[PDB]
């Protein structure tokens, strides 16, 4: 597509997201880059109204799929380059398994050369003592698979995937995410066969910062798809 | 700095040149706004006298560094929204190779909730038929890095970059920029480390105007600074 | 309009008030300057008949809207500018809620290069110890939005707002505004589409002042009308 | 080592490399796996650039050490995957007997899950009818061993090799190959004694693609130290 | 056969079983060489999940009839080597008479130069205090025949044969065992007539081994089928 | 000795030889079995590289003295025996009288149950139309003694005769043979006291066989040692 | 006969007895020599198992006919040696009277140049202190004649003998013969005319053996059929 062209070298992120969740309302700026040739996000987030009310691990899907690493032969599967630079909304509902859920709406798209994800998020229905509100989750973060495929009716892409988030105690916390993300543009975009994103993420601290904040890195390949090259290997080891 | 939160949200924009240049006096009024949290600037300029004497993209710089987007680490070094709302005296000769020189001197300022560009600017030594006033820029403009320094002995800043003018015949007429920059105040202003703003412009025509005029929208954004989390993000890799 | 020439510079203002509150009567001179390229008035108001009966910030309203800036793609809808010389006639009721009402009746218009604004006003039905009698509100001001439609059986305009005037315990009296505007003249006016200004004031003493006075600080912006370029900024942003 | 962890199961891989050949100017891209538990390579590289001005097979040493299969009584002599996940520089001079040489730097290393070579080449005095620029090699490619000992200096290897490039006219065309690699990290690797990898290698095209290729399939195996056993077999028999 | 060429040398042997018997899950790498012109093997098995849960002797069948010695005179009916080297499935079930059973699936093929056998392995129905898992194996082995058959249906063939494993108490453990081979290839193999192998094995430990092993050396021959040439060693004993 | 219950049944056997006379290149394998009990060796002969380029009789002493029948009486001189299964090193020169030498190196020893002669063959200075390369010989073979005595300086055994081979026009070309034989493990083995071998041999043809090939079956018996009842005898006949 | 040619020498020999007589199982290996133009048989019989368990003497029988010096005049009576060299199988029932059996098979033919005597017994009946358990045989043997009868149907001959063994207590034990001989191969015999073989026997020790053993020497002479020349050598008296 047109829009992978603007991909193949580091670009800046911006993420803004406004909150709230049970009616405590809070802000988050974010900053880093992304390197979608490696499937590659550096990133870094500030609380910028105090206290975060919910734990940093609950938000990381909220706060950039279109940094995936796509192999060469999937390139034709990539839906979110392909809508850049006019963008995509992404929107979700999370259902935290015996607990509240997560609303969101993002508007992901280029400002000049910075890659920004704008978010709304609206939380409710959380127990004051559950695994969120009473933050009991731990402070690192599990990898999983982000399955995708097309949504021709809205001429984008519908998303699944189930977060697990360890628990202080042992347990998981389950978050189950429903995601759908549709152009901004009016110009053609790729509707992919089934497959899915593979991630990893590291969450750590900046030692020298003293706002409430996380670092995130985070790496994301775009998976499911045969090369159909097997028979070929084949044929070349009999050789 | 206290002058910082004047420019979280979208702030309306007012400019103001008065020019001479090779002795055709002409005024130029612009209007638009900008949007600092994305380094975002959208503007119109018309020309009041009649015809521009000279090519619009010859006045471009002329035409709000305190709508650079600076990241949130570098903060401290953004003099231009430190001087806020008093504002900053601008001053630069701009040196045409092989041709005649601008001189520039601005106030930038608040007046209310409009942040106001007032110029002056003087041209001199132009060639008949050089680049300039033989019309011969064609109407685009490139990306460029603006070099800014701290100048303590003037509790300001000094600022220097190389514009390259594309020529329609295809060769580049060079415009070396020097620039100063001083606050109007008297209160503490940021005097920063040695950064560069990154710059991008986009020109056109508003095809519902008579009047000779430029829309111009142009992106912003500090650069040149680490982080200084790299070490952190490689042990974050090291997990 | 011919009347717009008249505010390209800074126009010396008069303001002269015979005012009238529950038999209270009392008289008011300002003198200042207007600057409608940026919008701003600069004006101090002396009480000529020694101490004012009503609190300064009530009669702010009172005390020059063709001295709004209008964006160059709103010039078709400045009224009040097209109406000079010759002037307009501004009548007003504020009702004052839970309390009594002002009406006024205002004629604005040149005297030479002075700008005039000669006002009568009535109040009626004051409590004794309401806000306004009982001298409740704080020395200070609110920004608002003035809402303005054309009134064509009238040739003139229909203005409305509610002033927020803060009160000493900190509730609001709420001052309901309905305001028409007809011209002196009888050369043609500008009827405009629905659009707004937007204010706001800060209020000062003079230390050098002995009589009761008011000096008041003003920036009037028109606006609520698109330039229609969006489509065009988001064209530019694709290239 | 703990890096050899990293290398247990299926690996992805990205091959990266900027070339200049004589002042020929290329870029190729490569992704496939590998599985170091059987020593095997699957590999498909891109010339991204268009025709590729030399020969695929010229290019196949430079474009993974890291999956050789190391025999269990040889483990602690596996610097590549010891350097994990950090990685190591490996640096070549390739000299192509009366003709030319390539000078090579590449970082081998894990960015996520994917192990990733990058790698930029420099070519000079090629002849311009020799069998690099002339295109006379064959479409094959030879077997070889990989001579591996410890360069305590550098807390590194040293490598060095011969490879035969079969030519159209039943000539053999050497390609003497220099080699060093030294970790990036500052853990610690392993330095081997003596030894060496034997390698096959099998190319072919893909038939669905049409961009300049190369289908590459090898299999590495660690060879060249005893197990020690042989007296213990020697005995069984006796038995 | 083609495949027949593959063995004319001494080969790389890897041998990898995941195992569960009752529950205890277990895996086993193995390393060694065979020859079959000889019909030899030496090969070293590690348990590397710790101590294997069952007796070494029980898993030698197990843990490569490819390197059978085939005399001239019979080498049309040798299956295994006709197979190579896309390779063949070998299952089987050993029965433990009065005790419980392994099924066993296995895929036996060349990666590159190396011969891999790789082995899945079940065992249920296991006495608690039986010979197998009360470990009352003696560590030896016997020589046994294993005889072979052609099995058209499956293109492939049929083995059986009786174990004799040795018990501390000088009591025998038979172990039945049921096995078939059909190729992983579509290329023509060898269907042979009945004939048998003879079997020899040592088991031996490695004294600078402390991981749990098994050390083992075979010598496999195939036998059961007449050279045809008796009467002419009588027309010569005549002479 | 502990060898000489090695030999108490039918024992299989391989040959293979490696052979370069006048720089013809050539392999041969064999294959049959031997019965040391009654002296008896029935082995057939293939050459695998197409053509045997000397007379099959030239070879018949090069391709088993372990399989000579041992009087009771003479058991302790049975060294080649004593020396298994470590086996033992058989060198010769072989003069042919007028022509050429071969010079042979074999190792003849266990591998499980199969006794394998493995040979290294170099003929030199052979006559191109003498009766070797000539192939003038007659396809049949002559019996011989063969002449035993220790050789206690190498721990082993000399061995000298001389063979004739009938030629076709009714000469004999003489093979001189010198021999020596060392045991390869350092276990004891048994000197001999003089004494000799006599052999009968007699060669065929495989008419199922298309390769070129010789089918030999050999007699060997020791003999040259007094069983010493000569005088117990003649007492017995006095009876 | 052509086998006759055979035997014109000293022939070595070798028997070899496998024997089971009441469960007691043996085995008993000969060796020596013969020679038929005299008759003579010398060899040594060793039991390898260790004590034999019945007398020497009554094994003498089982333990050589084509040795037996046949007369110039009866030589178209020689079955045995007209079976040469392929051989004759000898059955034999011997019935100790009073006592038990022995059955008898036994191959003898030439393996190269060494006649050998390749025997099963099998002993039943035995009484455990009779002559034969009881072990109360002399050592020593009679002369005795064995007749020798054509046997057309089988194409061989029936023999019938009784042997005396002296007993220590001065009785005689008789072994009844019944004795069946058929050629091996399928080459012409002599079935000869009514004759028989008159036996004598030596039986002694060697003093230098300490093995379970017998030392015997034999002559055999065929007799019973006239030379015809009575009525020459009478007409001879009479000149």
């Amino acid at each position: 597509s047109k829009g992978e062209e603007l991909f193949t070298g580091v670009v800046p992120i911006l993420v803004e997201l406004d909150g709230d969740v049970n009616g405590h309302k809070f802000s988050v700026s974010g900053e880093g880059e992304g390197d979608a040739t490696y499937g590659k996000l550096t990133l870094k987030f500030i609380c910028t109204t105090g206290k975060l009310p919910v734990p940093w691990p609950t938000l990381v899907t909220t706060f950039l799929q279109c940094f995936a690493r796509y192999p060469d032969h999937m390139k034709q599967h990539d839906f979110f380059k392909s809508a850049m630079p006019e963008g995509y909304v992404q929107e979700r509902t999370i259902f935290f398994k015996d607990d509240g859920n997560y609303k969101t709406r993002a508007e992901v798209k280029f400002e000049g050369d910075t890659l920004v994800n704008r978010i709304e998020l609206k939380g409710i229905d959380f127990k004051e003592d559950g695994n969120i509100l009473g933050h009991k989750l731990e402070y690192n973060y599990n990898s999983h698979n982000v399955y995708i495929m097309a949504d021709k009716q809205k001429n984008g892409i519908k998303v699944n995937f189930k977060i697990r988030h360890n628990i202080e105690d042992g347990s998981v916390q389950l978050a189950d995410h429903y995601q759908q993300n549709t152009p901004i543009g009016d110009g053609p975009v790729l509707l992919p066969d089934n497959h899915y994103l593979s991630t990893q993420s590291a969450l750590s601290k900046d030692p020298n910062e003293k706002r409430d904040h996380m670092v995130l890195l985070e790496f994301v390949t775009a998976a499911g798809i045969t090369h159909g090259m097997d028979e070929l290997y084949k044929a070349m080891a009999k050789e």
